[PDB]
Order: C-alpha cells, then structure tokens, then sequence
C-alpha cells in the first residue's frame, strides 16, 4: 500500500536514509521517529509528547507541538504532506 | 570524547541494529540501544519513559524484566557490568 511525500517531506525522510518514494505508513512512520530520535524532538520529561516549532517537522504538520499517543490526527498531518 | 570497551554480550546486539567499531563511546552505545529499544518496540505505549525488556537479549543482559529512562545514574549502573574496560 505504498506512498510519495510532497517534495519537503521525502527530502525529510531522506535525511534519515530513505531512498525511495514509495512507502507503506507503518514505513513511513518508521522514518518518522528516526528523524524524531536523532532530533531530541521529544520532550524527556513528557516522554510521549513531541516539539517541533523550530524544526523543518514542526512545519510540515503547522503544530509546534503533539503528542504521538494519538493517532487520530497524527495520520492527518502526514497525508497533508503526501502528493495522496 | 571517550571510548568504552564493551562485553561479548552487549555487542552482540549493537551488531543487530547496525553498529561497526568494536569500539564505542558512551554516547555512542545510548546510541544503539535507542535504535534497539525502538524497532523492537519495547518502551510502553502508555508509559514512554519505562522499557520493557523481560523476555528480551537486552532484559537477560541487563538483567531485568524492565526499567526507566529517567533514573540516570541508575541506567550507568546496568551500562556497566557490559564493558570489558
Ligand atoms: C515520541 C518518540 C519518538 Cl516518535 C521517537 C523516539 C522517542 C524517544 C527516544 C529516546 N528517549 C530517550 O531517552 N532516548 C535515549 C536513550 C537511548 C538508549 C537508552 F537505553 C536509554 F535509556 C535512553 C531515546 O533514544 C523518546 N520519545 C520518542
Ligand atoms: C525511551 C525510548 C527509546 Cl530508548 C527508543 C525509542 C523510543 C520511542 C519510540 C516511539 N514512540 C512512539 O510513540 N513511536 C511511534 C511514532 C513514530 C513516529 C511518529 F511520527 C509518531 F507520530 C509516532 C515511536 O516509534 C519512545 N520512547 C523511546
């Protein structure tokens, strides 16, 4: 069920080695953390809840902050992102 | 910097998440276990801070069914007994 992210998003992923176009979700939101992971973007004290406002991320889902947790508008953000 | 000598054990399983050098820093090995740790998805759902490895190489490594991110010096403790140094 693969996918394309809109020009930014995929020179996201790419950051963090992708090198495709095409990715299922659950593939895509792998990348996701990494970038996330490699980026401190979570906070260490709420462990769940990311901060993005600064960041490229931050952009791509117009928040500067959400949680991870729920996945009822995590999704909605990433098909803004995708040419989907 | 300052590099770390680890055990036969630990290795083993950076070498699983991709890690080369059989030679490594602190922040180097953090490093690995966060890659570790996250596609083998054990932090908990609910509670993102707490890491559940009972069952796991990691757990029988560092011997525990579980443990927190937060306690610091705590998780150099377990660190530890992995470093041939
Ligand atoms: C929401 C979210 C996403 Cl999407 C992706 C990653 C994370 C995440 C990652 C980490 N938290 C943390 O403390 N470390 C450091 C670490 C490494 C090895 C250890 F063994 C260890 F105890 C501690 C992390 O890598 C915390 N929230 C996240
Ligand atoms: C302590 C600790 C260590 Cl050490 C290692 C990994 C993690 C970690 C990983 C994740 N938390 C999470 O919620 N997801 C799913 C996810 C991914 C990308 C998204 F963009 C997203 F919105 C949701 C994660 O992959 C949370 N705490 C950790």
């Amino acid at each position: 069920t693969l996918v394309r992210p809109k020009p930014e998003l995929l020179k996201l992923l790419k950051s963090v080695g992708a090198q495709k176009d095409t990715y299922t979700m659950k593939e895509v939101l792998f990348y996701l953390g990494q970038y996330i992971m490699t980026k401190r973007l979570y906070d260490e004290k709420q462990q769940h809840i990311v901060y993005c406002s600064n960041d490229l991320l931050g952009d791509l889902f117009g928040v500067p902050s959400f949680s991870v947790k729920e996945h009822r508008k995590i999704y909605t953000m990433i098909y803004r992102n995708l040419v989907v």
